[PDB]
């Protein structure tokens, strides 16, 4: 098994992890005393992701005591500047309304990509207008355009190449020290953009299986 990533091994250090399950400005939903968290990493741009969010939402419903955290990543293949623009007004609509109006523009944000086939920047005004989210629309478009993601470096630190790449993981590694964690790299669970992509073309039936694996390792955390 050559060119395969040891992506839990390159999480499991207190740096990684805490960014993973710590970052205050990630939209999260769920519990914060959560005992298990799922890390997903999307792109607002992409149609596959778009997919992949719908059964998302369904195992949030299902899982509610479960911590979800969305990492923006946008695909190298696509210019990212709106995907960017997305994902920076997304961060203020978590900071202004929690975990709800994060959702509401999430889920918003991915019906207008799943229904024109694109994602534009005025696809993120109208849904910012339409949902009374305050943002500097200019500053943002200009850090859009200038800076990449934290949230996307974080996703390529670990290995991921792209979007839907996925970790689950108890939140308690988040007060392990160094030494605690590399005893606990077996608890790090992954599922790789390129396992995610190897599956299919068809983006229902893979975010079916993405979904059926995570409710599986959840079930599998203690
Ligand atoms: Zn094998
Ligand atoms: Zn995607
Ligand atoms: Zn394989």
């Amino acid at each position: 098994h050559k060119t395969s990533n040891d992506y839990a091994k390159i999480i499991a250090i207190p740096d990684i992890v805490k960014d993973l399950l710590s970052d205050p400005s990630t939209p999260t939903v769920g519990p914060q005393d959560a005992n298990k968290a799922v890390v997903v990493f999307f792109d607002y741009g992409c149609g596959k992701c778009a997919e992949i969010s719908k059964e998302i939402n369904k195992l949030m419903k299902e899982n509610p005591n479960v911590k979800f955290i969305f990492k923006a990543y946008p695909s190298v293949k696509r210019d990212a500047k709106v995907a960017n623009y997305a994902s920076l007004v997304a961060n203020e609509a978590y900071l202004q309304g929690g975990s709800e109006l994060f959702l509401a523009y999430n889920k918003a944000i991915f019906a207008q990509r799943e229904t024109n086939g694109e994602l534009t920047d005025q696809d993120v005004d109208n849904v910012v207008k339409r949902l009374g989210i305050k943002v500097n629309d200019t500053k943002l478009k200009q850090k859009a355009a200038a800076e990449e993601l934290d949230t996307r470096k974080l996703g390529k630190l670990i290995g991921f190449q792209g979007p839907h790449s996925f970790v689950i993981l108890p939140t308690n590694l988040a007060s392990m020290n160094a030494n605690d964690l590399g005893n606990n790299v077996d608890k790090v669970y992954v599922i790789s953009d390129k396992q995610t992509n190897a599956i299919t073309d068809n983006y229902q039936q893979a975010a079916k299986w993405v979904a059926t694996n995570i409710q599986a390792q959840l079930n599998n955390i203690k």
